[PDB]
């Protein structure tokens, strides 16, 4: 298992002002270092903020975390559910910033909350370089859903980080699943009053005030001071990244459909045909990246992540093939998207 431990500076906090922390196996055999950030959406008011504590408690507070955890999917320790990292160093980081991992801002007077999940990977990185990360050679800042968002806003910032450190030799790369949203056209409409009817654009633009939220330096300089909720979508904060960044996305995201109030009739079957087209699109450039034609959401930490596949490599394989093109590569492919254009029509899609 993983064990549980809580940051050593304790005024880098979860939500309510209790430590944040990180789960930890190691491996004295390994150079090679995984870190998952975790997802589960996220508040950016007072009220919706206060809702979340009471029945979403363990992502605003660590009061309640167990001892350990087990690792699953690309954090298995075993290689008969993880052919790709299985004894690398393993850390998972819990998500309690409510945030998508880019808050930089205290409990106060005037703050009911804390949001600090930028500061929290870096408080998680700076105290692992004292239990041997200050030997590695690769560091993969890997997570899902809002923490597959936050790959992309911290990734560059993680190497930063080691460089002003003195670790020049560790080699920081990305990898973001399920994390990559369109601010696409809805399927239906509806003002931001409240939290079920702001869209992402709308909900993100107040969240970053509220949370003092924290983006790339090279993407806020093109969009520059109160645009910064364009840096939290993928094809738009992407080519500002200097790391490698691996894309994991489903052509039909779950989250995607539902913030764009989808939940068949010809125009819905052309929608969902549109946003298939429309993701594929933005992943043309990408070089590495993963992205079957199924409706879902999520897939690295699961435990049976080794069975889909595209054109007939899985995920496990095309992350290896990634690692040695980081040394074209006959059949070791890692640019792999569908084409095919309706949910499932891959048959290794997840039941
Ligand atoms: C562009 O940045 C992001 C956009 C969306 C999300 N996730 C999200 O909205 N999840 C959700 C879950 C349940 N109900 C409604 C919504 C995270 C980051
Ligand atoms: C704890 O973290 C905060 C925020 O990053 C930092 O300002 C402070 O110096 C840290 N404390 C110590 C003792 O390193």
């Amino acid at each position: 298992d993983l064990r549980l431990h809580l940051l050593l500076n304790t005024s880098v906090t979860c939500n309510d002002g209790s430590p944040a922390g990180y789960y930890l196996k190691e491996s004295r055999g390994s150079r090679r270092w995984l870190l998952f950030l975790e997802g589960g959406w996220y508040c950016f008011n007072r009220e919706n903020c206060d809702s979340r504590y009471d029945t979403m408690r363990r992502l605003m507070s660590s009061r309640d975390w167990p001892r350990t955890r087990t690792g699953t999917g690309i954090l298995s320790s075993q290689p008969e559910e993880n052919p790709y990292w299985w004894n690398a160093n393993m850390v998972f980081i819990p998500y309690c910033s409510s945030d998508v991992w880019s808050g930089a801002s205290s409990k106060s007077e005037k703050n009911e909350y804390a949001f600090m999940g930028a500061l929290i990977i870096q408080e998680v990185v700076r105290e692992l370089l004292g239990r041997g990360l200050s030997g590695a050679k690769v560091l993969l800042l890997a997570g899902s859903s809002a923490g597959g968002t936050g790959v992309l806003l911290n990734v560059d910032r993680v190497a930063e980080q080691l460089e002003k450190l003195g670790y020049p030799a560790i080699q920081v790369r990305g990898l973001a699943d399920s994390g990559w949203f369109l601010d696409n056209k809805q399927y239906r409409h509806t003002d931001c009053v409240d939290t079920i009817t702001c869209a992402p654009t709308e909900a993100i633009r107040r969240g970053i005030r509220y949370w003092n939220g924290v983006v790339p330096e090279r993407c806020r300089r093109q969009f520059q001071e109160g645009e910064e909720w364009n840096c939290f979508f993928g094809y738009k904060v992407y080519p500002t990244l200097r790391s490698p960044v691996f894309v994991v996305q489903w052509l039909f995201d779950e989250a995607q459909l539902t913030v764009d109030n989808v939940h068949v009739q010809e125009g819905l079957r052309l929608y969902i045909q549109n946003l298939g087209r429309e993701l594929r699109h933005t992943l043309k450039d990408v070089p590495a990246s993963f992205a079957p034609a199924c409706l879902s959401h999520e897939i690295i930490i699961r435990s049976h992540w080794t069975d889909v596949q595209v054109k007939g490599t899985s995920l496990p394989r095309a992350l290896h093939c990634w690692d040695r093109s980081l040394h074209p590569l006959k059949g070791c492919p890692v640019h792999l998207v569908d084409s095919c254009p309706w949910p499932h029509c891959n048959p290794s899609c997840p039941t």
